[PDB]
RNA sequence: GUUCAGAACGUCGUGAGACAGUUCGGUCUCUAUCCGCCACGGGCGCAGGAGGCUUGAGGGGGGCUCUUCCUAGUACGAGA
């Protein structure tokens, strides 16, 4: 994106089990994409469709934004945040201490849990 | 089916013959009367003569099951 040196960042939205770790970065980001009747449907992000059995997303790869800032940094920051629940963390940890910071909304129902403490460690 | 003659082995029986030992083909009788019943009645009553309507103790009857897909995939459940 021509965005030479400077800018960019590292943020991730990690949380406990079943928390819609694929809600925030779903769409309608103004960036314009995923449509034509073939929208990324519920739980986009490639995946494999096979997970349709229960939308049990394995990992979160790719999915980067571009423009959306009221005339600012434009777009400089990752967007990878594998979901799950202590089922791939360790193995997928490779992405844990990869991008600084990690977003994630607490479940209004179950709420915070273990995955929260361990996820912070 | 075995529980009658056949014959059959097998086998006991000195044999005649037999065996809850099996096997193989071995005649099944049916014009209703009372009660009983499904109706269908014929009489008479039910008490000014009729005709049409009906309400109904009383009996019946059938008196069903499940999947799917609901809300919401939420309470809880660490997920499942
Ligand atoms: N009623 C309701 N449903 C929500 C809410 N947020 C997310 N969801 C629903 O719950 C589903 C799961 O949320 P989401 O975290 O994005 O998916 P996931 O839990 O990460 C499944 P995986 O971990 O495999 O990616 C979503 O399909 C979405 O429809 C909410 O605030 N209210």
């Amino acid at each position: 994106v021509r965005m030479d040196l400077s800018r960019i960042r590292n943020f991730s939205i990690i949380a406990h089990v079943d928390h819609g770790k694929s809600t925030l970065a779903d769409r309608i980001l103004e960036l314009t994409h995923a449509v034509s009747d073939r929208e990324m449907r519920e739980q986009f992000l490639d995946s494999l469709e096979l997970e349709r059995e229960r939308g049990i997303t394995i990992k979160a790869s790719a999915v980067r934004v571009t423009y959306r800032a009221k005339d600012g940094e434009e777009y400089v920051f990752h967007l990878i945040d594998t979901p799950g629940h202590v089922d791939f963390t360790y193995e997928v940890s490779r992405a844990l201490a990869a991008v600084e910071g990690v977003l994630l909304v607490v479940d209004a129902s179950q709420g915070v849990e273990a995955e929260t403490l361990a996820k912070f460690y």
